[PDB]
């Protein structure tokens, strides 16, 4: 709504829906891996306030991007696959218009890839449980 | 403008449709492999079409009813005979999936959208389609 613009939700459909809506700036991004993806922290501005967000599960180790002056998120992809009888995120990775990272998390399945010609990732939705069962984001240019 | 993907190889040559104001219809040639595509949209009062990639395979199209609008696109790329192209490739409005189109799978991809549709197309084409990418608006 408003003019957004949501793409994806890759992965299962178990654990529950959260939805970090879009951000008026995005200042950090860590990732909680193991032999999957446990969830992902986000510290970023709304409304000239900054906010810390937890998703998905709180296991896993901490993988932290940290995006300086005019950095922007324009890149997602990783792989969706069987994991204890629930399909989760077992690898996930961005990129920026500097650097890639990860991707992080080491149990394979069908990859998924989101590059972004033009434009930037705003924020985040999915759904979260014991691990992150599915990640999508917010677009804009 | 937001422009997503690009999914494919690097061969053939780029093309890119720009936005549209709607989109008609699509059609999407295929055999062994995705060959290329039409796509029949308004502009600014014009009616156009434009056609992408070569010009072989047997035609699938999707027509859009009113209030209808692509909200995903899925596929596979791999490497035909030397060529990194489009092997499958599908769409899906908000009201039914199309396809994948094409009988050579390789590393899959695929874009839903929770919110917000595809405007446009762009990428690279030749004897088939190489990649293909879209734009996205609210
Ligand atoms: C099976 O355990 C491994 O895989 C889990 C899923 O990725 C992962 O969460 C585990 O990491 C541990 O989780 C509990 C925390 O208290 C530990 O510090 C963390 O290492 C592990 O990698
Ligand atoms: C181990 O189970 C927990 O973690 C899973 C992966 O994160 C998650 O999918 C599980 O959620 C359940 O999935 C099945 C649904 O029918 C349940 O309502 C949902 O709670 C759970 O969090
Ligand atoms: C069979 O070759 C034609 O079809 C291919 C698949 O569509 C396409 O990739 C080829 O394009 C060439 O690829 C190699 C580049 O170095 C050339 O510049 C490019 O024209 C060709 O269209
Ligand atoms: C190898 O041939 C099969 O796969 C090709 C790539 O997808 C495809 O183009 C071929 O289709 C034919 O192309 C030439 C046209 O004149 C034919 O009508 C068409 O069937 C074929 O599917």
């Amino acid at each position: 709504m408003n003019g957004a613009i949501k793409v994806g939700a890759w992965g299962g459909n178990g654990g529950s829906a959260f939805d970090m809506g879009p951000a008026y700036r995005i200042i950090s991004v860590k990732i909680f891996s193991g032999d999957v993806v446990d969830g992902v922290d986000v510290t970023f501005t709304y409304y000239g306030k900054t906010e810390t967000r937890h998703y998905g599960g709180s296991g896993g180790t901490p993988h932290e991007i940290v995006l300086q002056e005019g950095e922007y998120l324009v890149g997602m992809a990783g792989e969706v696959a069987n994991y204890h009888g629930a399909v989760v995120l077992g690898k996930l990775g961005f990129s920026t218009n500097k650097k890639a990272y990860g991707p992080f998390g080491n149990t394979g399945g069908t990859p998924f890839s989101l590059p972004i010609a033009a434009g930037k990732i705003s924020g985040f939705f999915g759904r979260g449980g014991k691990f992150l069962d599915a990640i999508g984001v917010y677009l804009e240019p």
